[PDB]
């Protein structure tokens, strides 16, 4: 069952063994992944999060972010710890009460305190459209068509030793998969289809780090949505999906009744499919209950290339059709050294007072805001351009902007900008050395919006900045409930701050 749009959500510790190895975890709704939160476009979500965490090895505080939802007028509900709230302490609850006007598509929810989402607090979040312009392209779209891709670690997130390399121990597809080392034949996930029907598969990366090469033996995939944005139909046989991205694709169950490998190849950790790692099973009704015997091609025929995507709607691009053709053109210097990332020479360290609270308390320029140099003001009602040139170690880095989606004016591995019809999305690979991935948006959403690499280990190591969008209007635009005002006093009392 899907839950929502008005629902309780309990956060707990428990042991799980998704790849056969037992470890404690941080769970929403008692499961990994968490339950799908869903509603319809424009609905009021009220998600009352109960923090019932008792195991300090994975932190007993928490904060949840509703990834890709714009939160206009509810910046207080966005989730990122010390940007928009103080964390919820154990034994307390908090009602994330917000609305989703003008959005429909595939999203997700995750802890946004430290690297706690790696420990398990990650789930899908779907906003259906009763008048979906893509409705007629498929027959089935429900909880059974959601496909999550997750990295899973046997070492707890807080206990990753500083100075050693971090790689995962299993790829989990719909919460199951097999360990890269000491592989056991634990259960694989099964996605069931009926011969002749068409399915809106909602492909969600809930990854803390690796990108996946996703494919389904014998099948192709027709992409119709990119991070919440309806796309023209694009048929591909493989999708490279970066951390926090979503695609919907039409799967036509048009192959012979049988079993077909679903493949998700991470860019780090175990390479290949030996022992059934990196795999799930696509099973047609009436097939024998047995593993697929299919194989991948040596080379895929039609891999997704981001420049091939275009919006279904005539979304265009704001500003002028050249570099710097914006009201506020920015170029970020994105760097890594000595274990820390930095943006324009500053490494993000979360402040003691959340940025939003600072602004509501009367700090009214970005140079008054802490951390110093990590908060950049944006002017209201203006076209913003942000070039994100790559080269920092640990790439390719998927950059994500809260409160907004954006036109991808230039994509990875292609020096040509597109000022006519590029895809809009909310998380984008900035590519490789020499690249100049560039985004554009307009500022019609007052508040502090986080911008950061979505590799959670990089965010923890400082690869972030806060855009304080329309500081003058932030208080008037984002009235705050008493419960929100109560968070920082309660958090600060519980931690003796
Ligand atoms: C990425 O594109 C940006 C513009 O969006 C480039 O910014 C220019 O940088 C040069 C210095 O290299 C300055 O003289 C200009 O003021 C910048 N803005 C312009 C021309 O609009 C940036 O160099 C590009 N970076 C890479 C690595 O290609
Ligand atoms: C590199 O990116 C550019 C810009 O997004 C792509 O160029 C466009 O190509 C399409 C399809 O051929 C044409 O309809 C557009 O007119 C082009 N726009 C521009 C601004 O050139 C290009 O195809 C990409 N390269 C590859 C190899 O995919
Ligand atoms: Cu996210
Ligand atoms: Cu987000
Ligand atoms: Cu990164
Ligand atoms: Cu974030």
């Amino acid at each position: 069952a899907q839950i929502g749009p008005v629902t309780d959500l309990h956060i707990t510790n428990a042991n799980i063994s998704p790849d056969g190895f037992s470890r404690p975890a941080v769970l929403a709704g008692g499961t990994f992944p968490g339950p799908t939160i869903a509603g319809n476009t424009g609905d009021n979500f009220q998600i009352t999060v109960f923090n019932d965490l008792t195991d300090p090895s994975m932190l007993t505080d928490t904060s949840i972010h509703w990834h890709g939802l714009f939160q206009k007028g509810t910046n207080w509900a966005d989730g990122p710890a010390f940007v928009t709230q103080c964390p919820i302490i154990t034994g307390q609850s908090f009602d994330y009460n917000f609305n989703v006007p003008g959005q429909a598509g595939t999203f997700w929810y995750h802890s946004h305190l430290s690297t706690q989402y790696c420990d398990g607090l990650r789930g899908p979040f779907v906003v259906y459209d009763p008048n979906d312009p893509n409705a007629s392209l498929y027959d089935v779209d429900d909880d059974t068509t959601i496909i999550t891709l997750a990295d899973w670690y046997h070492t707890l997130a807080q206990q990753e030793p500083i100075g050693a390399a971090i790689t995962a121990d299993a790829t989990l597809i719909n919460g199951l998969g097999r360990s890269f080392t000491n592989t056991t034949a634990s259960p694989l996930s099964v996605i069931t289809v009926q011969s002749g029907k068409r399915y809106r598969m909602r492909l969600v990366s809930i990854s803390c780090d690796p990108n996946y090469l996703f494919s389904i033996d014998g099948h192709d995939m027709t992409i119709i949505e990119v991070d919440g944005v309806n796309s023209q139909q694009l048929t591909v046989d493989q999708i490279q999906i970066f951390a926090a991205q979503r695609y919907s694709f039409v799967l036509n169950a048009n192959q012979p009744v049988g079993n077909y490998w679903i493949r998700a190849q991470p860019n780090s950790g175990g390479q290949g499919f030996d022992g059934g790692i990196n795999s799930a099973i696509l099973r047609y009704e009436g097939a024998t209950v047995e593993d697929p015997t299919t194989t991948a091609p040596t080379t895929f025929s039609n891999p997704l290339v981001e420049t091939d995507l275009h919006p279904l709607a005539d979304l265009g691009v704001p500003g002028q059709p050249f570099r710097g053709g914006a009201d506020d053109p920015l170029v970020l210097n994105l760097a890594f050294a000595n274990g820390r990332f930095s943006i324009d020479g500053v490494s993000f360290v979360p402040p003691t007072v959340p940025v939003l609270l600072q602004i509501l308390s009367g700090a009214q320029n970005a140079q008054d805001l802490l951390p110093a140099g990590s908060v950049i003001s944006l002017p209201s009602n203006s076209v913003i351009e942000v070039a994100l040139p790559a080269g920092a170690a640990g790439g390719p880095h998927p950059f994500h902007l809260h409160g907004h989606n954006f036109a991808v004016v230039q994509s990875a591995n292609n020096a040509t900008p597109n000022y006519v019809n590029p895809i809009w999305r909310d998380t984008v690979s900035i590519g490789g050395t020499g690249d100049n991935v560039t985004i554009r948006f307009t500022t019609n959403n007052p508040g502090p919006w986080f911008l950061h690499c979505h590799i959670d280990w990089h965010l923890e190591a400082g690869f972030a900045i806060v855009f304080a969008e329309d500081i003058p209007d932030t208080a008037s635009a984002n009235p705050v409930p008493q419960a929100w005002s109560d968070l920082c006093p309660a958090y600060d009392q519980a931690h003796n701050i």
